[PDB]
């Protein structure tokens, strides 16, 4: 038998605000959530999910063989050396269900110092025609700035939860420079659905995806109305119940790392569910140089002997690890 996790449902509209003391209340609700399960719901956001749910539908159903070829990553498509994260991510039918399209900053121009440099983890977005996918792309890219608002508002909320000023974290989380991406998920229906896309985990429950921690600071996460997400406690995975009005908030290792463990990043998989479903995760990365001196929370001076780590080698590491581990997606 398989038990539900606490996940609370956090109003964080007080975080776009000025009311000093109700953010001080929303702060305390993320301390809660992150010091129990480390999942809750980001409720009175202010985001139109049901369009975002819409545009991505859209995509997912009426892009070709073609244009995924086209936009394919590398581990897809050996033309396309430059495109580690952004692109296309195929599926393989009768071994691989999900596919996904992974886009960045849209600030990641050929004018950006960093593409000049050709600095690891930066990388220009590719896009499908206009023509045959109108108004994508401008959806896209309004909905990472939308959700870009929403994580910084997050942020000041676990920075005051963790005794800080607001801006200890999101002084670093910026549109000049930000790692932060996107991804447009599709789970698909399958009948037959392939046991081959299916892993079993020790427990033997059924997966599309084994345990992990995230490679973020935090992730803000939209999915549609499809339970599937388990997250690891002490007496075994727990079922986290769906909601598809909310985002779905957790700590990525760069926290755990930083706060000595006190906010730890939550071990999660994704249980195989034979139903089309979308999830679109937002991985709230900061900047290549960002660095956040590590504290511990549980300690009257507060002191860390953590090292400080730079956040871009922290990604690329992450992102290689978690391919490693968990296979390519
Ligand atoms: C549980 C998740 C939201 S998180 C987990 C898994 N995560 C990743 O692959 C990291 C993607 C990083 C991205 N390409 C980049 O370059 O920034 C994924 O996808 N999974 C999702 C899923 O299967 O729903
Ligand atoms: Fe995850």
């Amino acid at each position: 038998s398989v038990s539900k996790a606490n996940v609370p449902k956090i109003d964080v509209s007080p975080l776009f605000g000025d009311d000093q003391a109700a953010k001080m209340r929303v702060a305390q609700q993320i301390d809660a959530a992150s010091r129990d399960t480390g999942f809750f719901y980001a409720v009175n956001h202010g985001i139109n999910v049901q369009r975002l749910s819409q545009k991505t539908k859209e995509f997912h159903m009426s892009i070709t063989p073609e244009e995924k070829w086209d936009l394919a990553i590398r581990a897809y498509n050996k033309e396309h050396q430059d495109q580690v994260r952004a692109g296309y991510y195929l599926s393989i039918p009768g071994k691989k269900a999900v596919e996904s399209f992974c886009y960045l900053n849209p600030n990641f121009t050929p004018d950006h110092p960093r593409i000049q440099a050709k600095t690891p983890t930066h990388e220009v977005n590719v896009w499908p025609d206009e023509t045959k996918h109108p108004g994508f792309q401008d959806f896209a890219e309004q909905y990472y700035w939308d959700v870009f608002g929403l994580s910084s508002a997050l942020l000041k909320g676990y920075a005051l939860a963790l005794g800080k000023e607001e801006n200890f974290f999101a002084r670093h989380f910026k549109p000049d420079d930000t790692l932060a991406s996107v991804v447009l998920i599709r789970y698909p229906y399958l009948d037959p659905y392939p046991e081959a896309a299916i892993k079993t985990a020790a427990d033997g429950t059924k997966l599309s995806f084994e345990w992990h921690e995230d490679v973020s600071l935090i992730t803000v996460l939209y999915q549609s109305n499809v339970q599937n997400l388990q997250v690891e406690t002490a007496a075994g995975y727990q079922d986290i119940e769906a909601d598809d009005t909310g985002y779905l908030i957790d700590c990525g290792s760069y926290m755990a790392h930083l706060t000595n463990n006190y906010y730890k990043a939550p071990i999660h998989r994704v249980k195989w569910v034979n139903a089309e479903r979308q999830s679109l995760p937002f991985f709230v990365n900061l900047g290549y140089d960002s660095v956040i001196d590590p504290f511990d929370p549980r300690e009257p001076n507060g002191k860390s002997d953590r090292e400080p780590l730079s956040y871009g080698d922290y990604l690329q590491n992450g992102l290689v690890s978690l391919i490693n581990k968990n296979g390519q997606t």
